[PDB]
């Protein structure tokens, strides 16, 4: 009696535990993206000319990769509207690609091709990032609402890990104070966008951990509540605990369930 | 009653150790991304040809990225200028190296620390050599010496006088060899991106605005040195109370300083 009791006591706070260190190390890794796209306003768009380039961002990008533990990459994609490919083109001498086979990109009413990467993502590099749906969907509303967005999870390029984009929206300084949705949209420069690489870097934080083997740990997207979607662990449907996550996008809900094995 | 004693006791250690924690990780959070502003200076001033950093550029990121930096006033990059060269920075700058205690132009020394970049709020801090203050000079050698983010004793800040601590973080040269030695960080030194911890007015401001502030007392101390506690935050000496306390752990990150918090009821 007194030992199932202290059973509970154990699994809430082992998980409790880890749900804090999940959201904190997310909480450090959203705020340190914010200052890239901070970093993109002042040095590409408020300096003329700009003052930032390949180059320098993949510098800078790896030497503060220790700033944002669950990302594997960060990328800065352009807004580029469809009368102004061609001189893009010319300009980067590159062609927008697709995400999915790297073909050149069919003619869309505007495209997000990277420009800038960190170089363990560097074959983000040309690629339009609204070709794909769940970037596609996180651009828009990134832009739209002026703060970070997340999507649902998804399996990532070139590594196929189950993970989550995180994007924030880079504004012209023509923004206006109080902006409308159009003014946002109007006055949009392009997207930063890092991959949260869950199946990875969550399990190499989860897993070093003590007692690891006794519990089974599960993230889930309960933004739909009637359809639950894995962030992590496996995808098995007594003894639970919910522990709260707030990954801080509020169109996205998230939870921890943490179980003993036996 | 007993019971009654027991969880007053509970309740003291929780909100102790909470504000403790709170302190911490905001503190941890502001030495993080000053650490990221120095491989920006790095990066953008010193490395990429021409530089993208004038004063102007940075008082821009810096105000934009003030939300970053919690628990500090204001930040600046101060250059490593030896005598040898004083007269041809002072020539390129327009502008003379001052003294910080009375702003007048520095007597010759061997090597001085004057800023050139400054965000908007530390503007005042803008041409004075920071080796021209005993806290900021020993800062700044530890700093360049050991490679790593340091801290200051508590003391009364310029311009304000509230009573403080300063983060200084070495910037180095491309120069600087794999695995150095110490004469090798002094000799491939860039400057310094020091960051002012305004404790008195910052750290007054996140503890006002807890719920139960009001029935209790905080104090933070600097005990570095066992025999001579000195006073980070708080009064004296307040109407406390006297027959229970707490001490709460704070760890600010520098192995050469250390410091601990005090709770107490005002009752
Ligand atoms: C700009 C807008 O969104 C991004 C990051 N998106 C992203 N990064 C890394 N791997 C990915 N795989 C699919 N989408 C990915 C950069
Ligand atoms: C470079 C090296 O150290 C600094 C920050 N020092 C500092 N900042 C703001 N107020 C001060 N008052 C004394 N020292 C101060 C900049």
């Amino acid at each position: 009696d007194a030992n199932k009791i202290r059973r509970e006591e154990v699994l809430v706070s082992m998980c409790d535990q880890r749900a804090r260190m999940l959201q904190d190390q997310f909480s450090v890794s959203v705020n340190h993206v914010h200052a890239l796209a901070i970093l993109v306003s002042t040095f590409h768009y408020h300096k003329n000319p700009s003052a930032i380039d390949q180059e320098t961002f993949a510098e800078y990008t790896a030497r503060t990769a220790f700033e944002r533990p669950l990302l594997s990459g960060v990328a800065y994609a352009e807004k580029v509207v469809n009368f102004e490919r061609e001189m893009f083109e010319r300009q980067h001498n590159w062609v927008i690609k697709t995400m999915d086979r790297g073909e050149p990109s069919p003619v869309r009413d505007e495209y997000a091709p990277v420009i800038f990467s960190q170089d363990s993502v560097s074959y983000l590099e040309s690629l339009d990032m609204m070709s794909g749906e769940e970037d596609r969907e996180n651009i828009l509303r990134a832009r739209e609402t002026g703060k970070a967005v997340l999507t649902s999870p998804f399996r990532l390029l070139e590594t196929h890990h189950l993970g989550v984009v995180l994007t924030f929206p880079v504004y012209k300084s023509s923004l206006p104070e109080n902006p409308t949705v159009e003014e946002r949209i109007a006055a949009t420069a392009g997207y930063l966008g890092g991959a949260f690489d869950v199946e990875s870097l969550v399990e190499n934080l989860l897993g070093q951990l003590a007692g690891n083997q006794a519990i089974v740990v599960h993230v889930y997207d309960i933004t739909n509540a009637s359809d639950p979607l894995v962030m992590y662990g496996n995808q098995d449907e007594s003894l639970s605990h919910e522990s709260k996550l707030d990954f801080g996008d509020p169109f996205r809900k998230h939870k921890m369930i943490c179980r003993y094995h036996q």
